[PDB]
């Protein structure tokens, strides 16, 4: 791929996120009325009035702004604006007596679910880390290292290994099946590598380093299909796999059938998913100082698996899921899973070599600009037929912000120009 | 066993455990000048001089006055031996900078060695957890909460389970080999076992019952033999077998008797299977849910480790069976004492009575320094003593004050079954 195309796509990206991505939550999201960030924005633009402020949307709120502003983005104001997202954060969301985040509160503050969510615990420790690691304020660290402490105590499996993931406010674990006890989870797991990682960063202790290496091992000696080396989504404690289940915590708008399984509960497997953990294991190897080659043969399986099925050559765009062994079960095209690839291509071109990576990578670059780009705003259409026709369109939600399209055309950039010096 | 017999038995115990055992340690051991206790006496009950006031020798301290109050003994003395320790522990040995106990003071109080060392954490949640049980006095609880509290952040392996053992003083992981940052061991992780029980029965909360299961299935499912039940001790990280070595930070003296990596302990076993049995009984639990591990672990103690010509059990053999060590030390009895009780009451079998018995015997004809009141530590096979310090900085009164209390409270549970 030619300097010159490798200009032009940073060249689209940089000037999308300067003139209509960050903007668009920059002059919608901060409120200054009851704190915290309003999140819920229609198809125009304008608030649909959800009475909710989620833990996922106000933690994601603050990564975003955090690290836009740590990779030199914003102008300033962003770092005002997660200052603003943590002071909500401790004064609303922080339970001050049993400790952790709460996973809901409504537009007032008012705490309205008060179970401790490790999915949403862990975007509180990737968050204020990052927000730290951004601003200097201690505060972040030192409620990463709390949620971190309480995570270690309350949700590790010491026989087993790994985290069990729901709790009611006292941290007493949750009863079986969808109330999300007796899971162990690879969205939990996955993303709980990705906290890790910055809060390693942020802290540079060796628990912190030791327990990231223990997370990365799980996931890819328990989570990781055996054989295919993709994401298998739900285990029981044993680590056995357990059917995939819809839980009553939600933090998504995945489809499941009427039953709240999974149509293939025991074959189901995610591309984006799977291209998200692999360049997360490469970030943070890079802040672990070790070379790619650590986790050679994982990383190879996970981006041959999605370049091999989840890429749809034909229309563009990345499919939601199928089966570990490559048939595609779902062609609709949802927006978080474009942007984990957009990445993902770029760090299996970087590491990997092949061409082929770098075709996956325009193909899911072009149809993000040409199809899913809703430009008039600057968001990104959050679920579309194959072909591009948009299916659902909300901007923005309790659980669809600004998290994965920010980071993605930050971090493409930031490949982009790795590749460029590489000749 | 007879009624008669049994009544003998109990009242054999409890006269020594009143006027022999309990009084040598409360006449000997306050120490009001420095703080906590005074452990370092020679064959002759006398200060035998050394410099040190060990975590072991201090929480093993609060945890035998502790208990032995709350089950009635020592008039009232006990409590307030206890609580002077957990002064001791909490002003001395408390890391107020890093959290957790140090591994070593000296006799003034000064911290010596300022590693932390699960081993003796253990101990510490064990016998402060014990202590709250005992005096209702929060401080105990209060610390030991805080201790598993650094050893779930610190210590437990999130990918393999179980812990880590041996730390610096700010909880940096110490080195492999001898430095013991690369173990997983019987010994610790039967001991936290034995804490977490205490800590649950403490605190009643959910996490301590679900962390005590999950030791107990660390222990079942990876530390015991996979064939034969019996303890192994010393494993990598990843659980796979490790060749057996010293570490630099020892508890307790390494015995060469002048007459091999499948050696295994019968008191460890026994020790571990009436632990269970108790961390059953707390649960709620039957004991059959663990029938085929408890079953292996007495049934191979009886039929390997007991002496039946000259009393005690051995030191230690192969899984397979084969006696490697003869000789008769303290510690390996008293388990022995009240795992062949417990055999018993669930096993039903009346070999675990004659050996039993048989124990019993050994402990109170040969074993027992009667003009002192303390057990003799190491014997030849025949009773000969090998060593005769009465106490030390890891020889204490937590093994033998614990057996005679556990045994007559299951030989009183024998007597009603009868
Ligand atoms: O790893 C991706 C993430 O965990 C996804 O499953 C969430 O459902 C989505 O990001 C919320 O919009």
């Amino acid at each position: 791929m030619t300097s010159e195309k490798i200009a032009s796509l940073r060249q689209e990206i940089e000037t999308y996120l300067n003139t209509g991505l960050l903007p668009f939550w920059i002059t919608r999201t901060v409120d200054k009325e009851n704190g915290g960030f309003l999140t819920h924005f229609d198809q125009f633009g304008n608030d649909s009035g959800e009475d909710e402020k989620s833990l996922i949307a106000q933690s994601r709120s603050v990564f975003t702004y955090s690290s836009a502003h740590r990779a030199g983005y914003g102008g300033g104001v962003l770092a005002e604006m997660a200052r603003h997202g943590v002071d909500y954060l401790i004064n609303n969301m922080w339970d001050n007596e049993h400790g952790g985040f709460y996973w809901m509160t409504n537009r007032k503050g008012e705490v309205t679910i008060d179970q401790k969510i490790v999915y949403g615990l862990s975007f509180c420790i990737y968050s204020l880390s990052e927000y730290t690691l951004a601003t200097g304020d201690p505060r972040g660290r030192e409620y990463a290292e709390k949620t971190f402490d309480l995570l270690q105590k309350y949700a590790v499996d010491t026989h087993y290994g790994g985290y069990f993931e729901m709790f009611n406010r006292d941290w007493t674990l949750k009863g079986p099946g969808a109330a999300g006890g007796d899971r162990k989870t690879l969205d939990v797991h996955m993303h709980l590598m990705e906290a890790y990682t910055t809060l390693y960063e942020c802290t540079g202790q060796e628990i912190h380093r030791r327990k990231l290496l223990e997370t990365i091992e799980l996931l890819v000696n328990k989570v990781m299909h055996p054989e295919y080396g993709t994401g298998i989504p739900q285990f029981w404690a044993d680590w056995s796999v357990a059917p995939q289940i819809k839980f009553d915590i939600v933090w998504g708008w995945d489809r499941f059938n009427p039953d709240g399984l999974k149509s293939a509960a025991e074959d189901n497997t995610s591309y984006g998913h799977n291209s998200e953990f692999a360049w997360l294991l490469m970030h943070a190897l890079d802040i672990l100082g070790l070379p790619y080659d650590t986790y050679r043969e994982q990383i190879t399986k996970s981006y041959t698996h999605a370049v091999e099925n989840g890429v749809d050559w034909e229309f563009g765009g990345v499919y939601v899921e199928g089966s570990h062994a490559g048939q595609v079960y779902d062609k609709e095209k949802e927006f978080w899973q474009q942007a984990e690839m957009l990445i993902g291509m770029l760090d299996a071109y970087r590491f990997l070599k092949d061409e082929k990576y770098l075709q996956a990578y325009e193909n899911i670059h072009r149809f993000v600009f040409d199809k899913m780009i809703n430009h008039s705003l600057g968001e990104w259409w959050p679920l579309m037929t194959r072909e591009g026709v948009p299916i659902w369109k909300h901007m923005s939600h309790s659980w669809k912000i600004n998290y994965h399209d920010v980071r993605s055309m930050i971090q493409s950039i930031v490949r982009l120009d790795k590749i460029a010096k590489g000749v």
